[PDB]
């Protein structure tokens, strides 16, 4: 039945991270409710997510100019092939769950490397400006932040959800939702309640996502 | 010698193959010609070691935060925590920053975020308050960005996320002056590519006389 990419960008586990704990409650409940679904954890700190580098440009340039994958160097093939797998896996899925901590207003670097690995002309978008191809998908972003960024002055500083929002628009993903676990550092006295309330929200959302 | 300038580039290709690096290079060559005494350091984020924050960095920070000496860090914790400290100290010690990036999917290459994560350090570039305040009150910065389409202006302005992010961080750090120079349109209107670039190079040269 449906394929769901549970995409995490956190080097810590659900015992040490508010985003991972919330995500964990979400995705556990999602599998409970949808036992038939293909739920794939993409762990961006365990998988190799190649940044686009000189080898990638050179490997791509070769393929572009008619060359065979055989003709790439070992490094070019390893990076290029990995990016192709990432790309293919993303298009093949039905639903996306991104889970991130807020670091300096946005997400860990590897979340940008993941987006770069799946943003591929002819797969997630096409030139026209551009139009998105992923017109039958859905996505959720679970984001943790020390202070409050969903409301108030700080909302103009929020840049991680804002970026993923732009990308979802770019890919033509028709349904996108934010679930924020926010304010636990600005209000340490309210940290457990903030967490638990976000968990309850996540488990409810998992019953219809 | 009198000011220290960090020329921070995030491109795998060089000034002969990249619009951003071509404009960056005209800028910095000229800046050096006009300010020969300034120390200008090229930080090429594709060649340098720019560690991402990972399990080892969290662990080693944690240790340091709990009152352990650096000596109690593992070898890999020391190398990564050490390196992040070098980057952080280097950033604070400079007087001016020049960021040079291509626009990839509305923003910059992943390594640019790693470098920002490396320098965004409490007690160095900002401090907490009873929110926060920037400490880089007497620094200055410039961002040169290249994009295939136009994102500085037009209805696509709302999609721009690279410059916007660095603007947020320069605000967070208290930097009172942050300028953008865009080289844009060259892929959307390929018959205008050479003129787009030559106008941006001339602008870069011009700016280098006052930066
Ligand atoms: C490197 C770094 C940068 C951070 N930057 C921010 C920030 O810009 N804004 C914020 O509110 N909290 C920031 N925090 C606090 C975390 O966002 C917060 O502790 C949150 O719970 C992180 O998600 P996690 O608990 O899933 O790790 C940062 C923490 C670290 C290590
Ligand atoms: C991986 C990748 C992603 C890109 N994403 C964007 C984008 O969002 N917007 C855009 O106008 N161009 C995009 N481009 C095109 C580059 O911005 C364009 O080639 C531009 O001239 C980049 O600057 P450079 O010339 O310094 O590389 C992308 C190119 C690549 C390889």
């Amino acid at each position: 039945m449906a394929k769901v990419l549970y995409i995490t960008a956190h080097p810590l586990d659900e015992t040490q991270s508010y985003s991972m704990a919330v995500g964990k409650a979400f995705i556990d409940t999602y599998k409970e409710v949808n036992p038939n679904d293909e739920v794939i954890h993409i762990d961006l700190y365990k998988e190799n997510i190649p940044q686009i580098d000189a080898d990638v440009f050179s490997g791509w340039g070769k393929l572009q100019s008619g060359k065979g994958f055989e003709e790439l160097t070992a490094e070019e093939k390893a990076k290029v092939g990995r990016l192709a797998e990432l790309s293919d896996q993303f298009v093949a899925a039905d639903k996306y769950v991104f889970v991130t901590p807020m670091w300096n207003f946005s997400f860990p670097p590897v979340m940008k490397a993941y987006i770069d690995s799946v943003a591929v002309a002819g797969k997630t978008f096409k030139y026209t400006g551009s139009v998105g191809l992923l017109t039958d998908k859905k996505a959720l972003h679970i984001q943790a932040s020390g202070g409050i960024f969903s409301e108030g002055p700080a909302a103009e500083m929020e840049m991680g959800h804002r970026y993923l929002q732009a990308i979802m628009n770019f890919f033509g993903v028709p349904s996108f939702e934010g679930l924020f676990v926010e304010g636990q550092n600005a209000m340490p006295d309210k940290a457990q309640e903030i967490k638990e309330k976000a968990i309850a929200r996540a488990k409810d959302l998992a019953h219809t996502f």
